[PDB]
DNA sequence: GAGGGTATTCGCCGCCTACCTCTCCTAGCCCGC
DNA sequence: GCGGGCTATGGCGGCGAATACCCTC
RNA sequence: CGGAGAGGUA
């Protein structure tokens, strides 16, 4: 269609290739296994590096040297016949090797389903045999002429077995004479008994010899009568020499083959439309595992019979050679050349071809002739595959060879690591440093890695400023190092923004956008508040840069990818660039009211007025400066820049506001009025102390109503305070400080002497080991958590490690209890507790035993860790691939379905009491219908964002339920509308019309997969694997299909429940529920003679997805699939809002499995897309209508991603042959138009800035402003 | 012995990302100089 | 006689398809 | 700079 390629691509189409396709792409055959010489240097001729056949080796020259210049531009050597063109036509053209005999192609016999076995209904034991050389196969058969002549034949070879008995008959009486002479030999004289019998021995057993060659000899007639007359075409016969005397005997009626070749000539005499219908009218009717196998048959028939696509494709006649310069040959050190894989493939090839010819054209037995054409076909099958039928072909060292498939396939192919990632200029690497005085939007790059990656910049800028005549000299000063080549590189980076990425890229924000400041040193001093966003930090971590260097690349760092437009988390929608740590402590400190603190205010003694009162903040940082006042003492200061608070403003100035400028008496401390100076100027005044939480929900309210750079002002001056008052907090760590409880002994003797009874009472047989095991870990924990208690009794609290704790910065108090107090019970290996338990902290001392026992749980720990963080990724790459294609498409919809969230369901006295699921449930969602409560008027209208103001009304209103727009009940074609997705989590508002959510649903998902723990029913990573792959859980339990009642029934490993339902219709029943499992208690346990609910899960476990569909419908499986993901994902607290489940729910319920095809083409048990079968139905139905009929599927990631109608983008994701393969028979067409396919083909993808709404926007000056010119 | 219904076993597919340093790629034997 | 080139029984889970064992006609 | 193996950092 477009030869090489050049833009204005529509499509990408693929199909089997014919030997005239296969002839046509070369420019020439190898007929020579000879790739070079070493004497010359040079390729040799015919073969697998001809310069007459791939292209010259050198630019405008000729192996001839005839013509060695452009003036000798076209013409084809007359000498040696090569064309004159560039060295690059050698990454082009093509050969092919003319194979001797026709060779099958081992992807469509060896692969698993075999594709000839269907094709020719032929078992594949049988394909096996006749393509190797082991059985005769009938080509062909007369049937007419041979049932004619049939009659005559009869005849004939009853006159033959005429012959046979007669002579047997004759040759008997023969034998009778010789038995009348024997019995007179033996009677002439005295002979004896056994003398007798003997001679009867012997030649009456030769009698019997002459009635088996009777027997034997007449039944090789009765079989060859057998065989010839009832053989038809597809039969297989073994022992060659039954062959043989078949053909010697019936040398016409038949046609028998073996090889490649039969198989040719069976598909060449193949109708398709006959095979067709047939296997039609057995699917219409017959019923049984014949239908089932014939659906397969169709399938494949149907394939090759809608195209023009012939299955004579698979059989081969030429092999196409792959270019020389993508199967290149280097030599090592010295220059000796080592082969490549494919040479030596393609060498052992053409060997063999060649020796085959040879041997056929000085003519040979056959035996010779059918070995070597044997062993072509397995040359040929390892060239394309290498290990999938026998050894494999393997080279020097014993290792398998890799062949052209291997190219394709795996982690290592071309697709993951060429086409979905690339290495790119402009980029560097070096270790992460802190910077304290950067500020949010800035980063410190060392002044020897900007002058590399700004090179051309600041050659461009040199030769501007005269520094340098022409190009040259810039460069070399530049590569110099002159003194002014810094002065101008400052100038030359000045606003150009810089992309920093840190790996493991887990979510969308480890790439952003700062502005490059040159430092000092060899590090990159990265600003302290993005730490968290990367998940950095300074004990060796690495990261890169990028530059993007076009205009539109400059303008998406500086707006999308800018780091201080980017705060808050896209997945939850909390701030990211929050203080933490160090910056916690100090504001936690300064924040602080501590009583009887220096120059604490006092009230009027009777003799002196009050002290503590000020005039101003100033003249109180004179005093906190002059010594005598605390900065965490509390003060009564006259404030007239800080807002007051709500209440004291609506009780002292009311009327609208304080009027910048008027004054108020606030009583605090001066530490409070430092911080509340740090907030915005309206923010009313904060009088708190600035635990984590505090300043979260501070942080969160200034991203909600005011703009970002206020946000990212504040947290900088923020973090500047916070630094500042670490300092001065005086937080260190020494063994004095940590202090150990006063009575530890006395509780550990007290236990102690409850663990020595237990084991008095174990050894006088009152318990088993489990017993004791459970009753030592009991008393041992509550030892433990007694122990725990006291300890945090005791200390005080200004401690510094109680004051790092409590207040937000980092640790939990189970490490304080392990440092000071005691550890307690260790698990084995197994993952059961040692009943010991440990009962030394780390202050004292561990003992050799107690580490011993320690390292146990130490290392399995690490271990479990390295197999989770395995195991997360594929879980990521399986959902971005499964829900890659759901974009934002519309503005709205305007449809009316929408969801029931539950919103605080009321108490039972009589209360609202709010659900603590609700942030992930409720917000961030625009209501589907009014809200109106005890006939009262709409509380919210239709098309509300619902936040917190809406929320906390509609609970005031005193209503529970609200229905709400989603994406599980959207109703555009293709892609979600932006009001049924709702609002964008990061941005606070609408979603935009250009956004990939899918992509962001799925790293919301599988970020937080580390933290959530890998720990018979599955309760972790496994546990979301098999929820979102659709599996049967594992501890399946039955769900009713019918209200009714219930005979429950008692017994061992079994028990009988049975539905009675309440019509009475019919009572479905299971036995096989082993005791094992509990029964579920719904409403008190399960019992007999209970009324059940249509969907209620009798026993307790996990119920299979693919059932609550068949009877509750796809909505209850939606709403139960995400409350398990979103339990599961709970259980580790980690919030994530329920949309990006939902999107990748979305994705899994698409499709109908067919039942009735009607007039419809679509096949039985099919899966078929929801909005193409109903168009194709409704189409039918129009005109005299047979429309088809389907049911609801559940499918999961992997399948649904293996189902997509780009055979490209289900290639690059997994099993590459098995789609490719499939994919050329049914002859698919691509229509690129996805996310995937786009980055591949190198053009821009359809989504953010690439929409045609937004890369076709117009742009010119105002008339106004052009006249003002 | 073929049919239809169960079990049973074997083969294939999948198993995170980025970066740094260091050592080695046949053996036999037959022909040629 | 030595060098160079040519040839010749420590993964594991899921799943499906190719095939053991038993009642029926 | 193509392959195989060994060790290591986040
Ligand atoms: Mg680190
Ligand atoms: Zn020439
Ligand atoms: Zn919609």
């Amino acid at each position: 269609g477009a030869m090489l390629d050049v833009n204005f691509f529509d499509e990408l189409r693929i199909g089997l290739a014919t030997a005239e396709d296969i002839r046509q792409w070369s420019y020439g055959e190898v007929k020579k296994p000879e790739t070079i010489n070493y004497r010359t240097l040079k390729p040799e001729k015919d073969g697998l590096f001809c310069e007459k056949i791939f292209g010259p080796t050198r630019d405008w020259e000729c192996y001839c040297g005839k013509y060695k210049r452009v003036r000798f531009k076209g013409i084809i050597c007359e000498r040696c016949g090569v064309e004159v063109t560039r060295a690059k036509v050698r990454r082009e053209r093509m050969g092919h090797i003319e194979l001797a005999a026709p060779v099958t192609h081992i992807w469509y016999f060896k692969g698993v389903p075999s594709r000839l076995g269907y094709l020719l209904d032929l078992a594949p034991k049988d394909l096996e045999k006749i393509i190797y050389f082991a059985a005769y196969v009938i080509t062909s058969v007369d049937e007419e002429m041979r049932h004619n002549e049939l009659s005559t034949l009869e005849a004939e070879m009853a006159v033959e077995r005429k012959a046979v008995e007669d002579q047997r008959d004759g040759e008997l009486e023969a034998r009778a004479q010789k038995l009348e002479a024997d019995l007179a030999e033996l009677e002439a004289e005295g002979a004896k008994a056994d003398a007798r019998r003997k001679v009867r021995d012997g030649g009456e057993r030769e009698m019997r010899q002459i009635r088996d060659r009777a027997q034997r000899e007449l039944d090789r007639l009765e079989d060859i009568w057998s065989t010839f007359t009832k053989l038809a075409p597809k039969q297989l016969i073994v022992d060659e020499n039954l062959y043989r005397e078949l053909v010697d005997r019936y040398g016409e009626y038949f046609t028998g083959a073996m090889g490649a070749e039969s198989i040719q000539k069976l598909i060449e005499n193949f109708d398709i439309d006959a095979e067709a219908e047939s296997l039609r009218d057995v699917i219409r009717n017959g019923k049984g595992q014949k239908k089932l196998r014939a659906l397969k048959r169709l399938k494949v028939v149907a394939a090759f019979q809608q195209s023009g696509n012939s299955p004579m494709g698979m059989v081969l006649d030429a092999v196409p050679v792959i270019p020389p310069e993508l199967r290149p040959m280097v030599q090592l050190d010295g220059g000796r050349f080592a082969t490549s894989d494919l040479n030596d493939l393609y060498r052992r090839v053409i060997n063999r071809n060649n020796r085959l010819k040879r041997l056929i054209d000085l003519g040979a037995p056959e035996i010779i002739v059918n070995n070597e054409k044997r062993m072509l076909q397995e040359s040929v099958d390892a060239l394309f595959d290498n290990g999938r039928r026998g050894r494999p072909v393997t080279g020097p060292g014993n290792r398998p060879l890799k062949s052209l498939s291997d190219l394709l396939k795996g982690k290592q192919g071309r697709f993951r690591q060429n086409l979905l990632g690339k290495r790119v200029d402009y980029s560097g690497r070096s270790v992460i440093v802190v910077g304290p005085q950067l500020k949010l939007h800035q980063c410190g790059l060392p002044k020897l890695m900007a002058l590399e990656l700004f090179k051309p910049f600041v050659m461009k800028r040199l030769v501007d400023l005269n520094h340098a005549q022409n190009i040259k000299s810039a460069k070399r000063m530049v590569e110099r190092q002159r003194p002014q080549v810094w002065d101008v590189l400052e100038e030359v980076i000045a606003e150009h923004p810089v992309l920093l990425n840190r790996a493991p890229t887990l979510h969308r924000l480890g790439i952003q956008a700062f502005e490059p400041m040159l430092v000092e040193g060899k590090a990159i001093q990265l600003h302290p508040l993005v730490c968290e966003a990367f998940n950095a930090d300074f004990d060796g971590d690495q990261m890169a840069v990028h530059l993007p260097l076009s205009a539109e690349a400059q303008a998406e760092a500086r707006i999308l990818m800018l780091s201080s437009n980017n705060i808050l988390s896209p997945a939850s929608g909390r701030p990211l660039a929050m203080p933490r740590l160090d910056m916690v402590t100090g504001l936690y400190y300064l924040t602080t009211e501590v009583p009887g603190d220096t120059g604490e205010y006092q009230p009027a003694s009777g003799d002196h007025p009050e002290t503590g009162v000020y005039s101003s903040p100033a003249e109180a940082i004179m005093a906190a400066d002059r010594g005598v006042l605390s900065v965490r003492a509390k003060i009564k200061v006259r404030l007239t820049q800080l807002r007051p608070p709500v209440e004291i403003e609506a009780e002292l100035f009311g009327h609208s506001g304080w009027q910048p400028g008027d004054a108020w008496m606030a009583e605090t401390t001066l530490g409070r009025v430092m911080f509340n100076e740090l907030l915005p100027l309206g923010y009313p005044f904060v009088n708190k102390q600035m635990h984590k939480k505090v300043q979260a929900a501070i942080i969160n309210d200034l991203a909600e109503r005011y703009p970002m750079i206020v946000v990212a002002q504040t947290v900088d001056k923020l973090k500047d305070a916070g630094f500042y008052w670490a300092t001065r907090s005086g937080v260190t760590v020494s063994m004095a400080d940590v202090l150990v409880p006063p009575r530890k002994k006395e509780i550990l003797d007290h236990y102690e002497e409850r663990a020595d009874k237990v084991e008095k009472q174990f050894q006088r047989g009152a318990l088993n080991h489990d017993e004791r095991n459970e009753a030592l870990v009991e008393i041992w924990k509550e030892a433990t958590d007694e122990v725990g208690q006291a300890l945090r009794e005791h200390y005080p609290d200004d401690n510094p490690i109680i004051t790092i704790v409590d207040s937000g910065a980092t640790g939990n108090f189970t490490q304080t209890r392990t440092l000071a107090g005691m550890k307690g019970l260790v698990t084995n290996p197994k993952g059961e507790f040692i009943p010991r338990p440990v009962k030394s902290s780390f202050r004292e001392g561990l003992t050799v035993l107690e580490y011993f026992i320690n390292t146990h749980g130490a290392r399995k720990g690490l271990a479990d860790t390295a197999l989770r963080t395995a195991d997360s990724g594929y879980l990521t790459r399986r959902l971005v691939d499964v829900s890659q294609d759901v974009i934002v498409r519309e503005h709205d919809c305007q449809t009316e379905r929408g969801i029931v969230v539950e919103l605080a369901e009321r108490a039972p006295d009589g209360t609202l009491i709010r659900d603590p699921y609700i942030e992930t449930s409720a917000y961030a969602r625009t209501l589907g219908t009014d809200a109106v409560d005890e006939a009262g008027n709409v509380i919210v209208e239709r098309g509300q964002d619902l936040g917190d103001p809406e929320i906390d009304a509609l609970l005031a209103a005193g209503i529970t339920q609200v229905k709400v727009r989603s994406v599980l009940t959207c109703a555009t074609s293709t892609g979600v509308c932006a009001t049924c997705y709702g609002r964008s989590m990061a941005t606070g508002k609408l979603v935009d019309i250009g956004e990939a959510v899918g992509i962001v649903a799925a790293q919301s998902i599988g970020e937080p997969g580390t933290q959530l723990t890998m720990r018979d029913i599955t309760g972790g990573l496994p546990r979301v694997q098999e929820l979102f792959e659709a599996r049967v859980p594992r501890g399946k339990a039955p769900i009713a299909d019918v209200t009714g009642r219930v005979r429950l029934e008692d017994g061992e490993r079994f028990y009988k429940i049975t539905i009675v339902p309440d019509d009475g219709g019919e009572e479905v029943v299971y036995d096989k529920i082993s005791k094992r499992q509990r029964l579920r208690v719904f409403k008190r346990v399960l019992s007999d003679g209970d009324h059940v609910e249509v969907g209620q899960q009798l026993m307790e476990g996990s119920a299979d997805p693919h059932e609550v569909l068949r009877v509750q419908g796809p909505r209850e499986v939606q709403i139960h699939l995400v409350r398990e993901v979103q339990e599961v994902y709970r259980a580790q607290g980690v919030s994530i809002h329920d949309k990006h489940i939902e999107v990748i729910v979305r994705q899994m319920l698409r499709r109908v499995t067919i039942i009735d095809s009607g007039s419809t083409e679509f096949l039985p048990g099919s899966l078929i897309d929801r909005a193409e079968f109903e168009a194709e139905n409704r189409r039918v139905v129009a005109e005299g209508g047979e429309p088809a009929a389907g049911r609801p599927v559940l499918m999961g990631i992997t399948k649904a991603s293996l189902a997509t109608d780009s055979w490209l983008s289900a290639a690059s994701f997994q099993e590459t042959t098995r789609v490719l393969t499939d994919a050329a028979i049914n002859c698919r067409s691509d229509k690129l138009n996805g996310l995937k396919e786009n980055v591949i083909i190198g053009k821009l993808i359809p989504a953010g800035t690439g929409i045609n709404r937004y890369r076709n926007i117009a742009v010119q000056p105002t008339e106004e402003a052009r006249a003002a010119a």
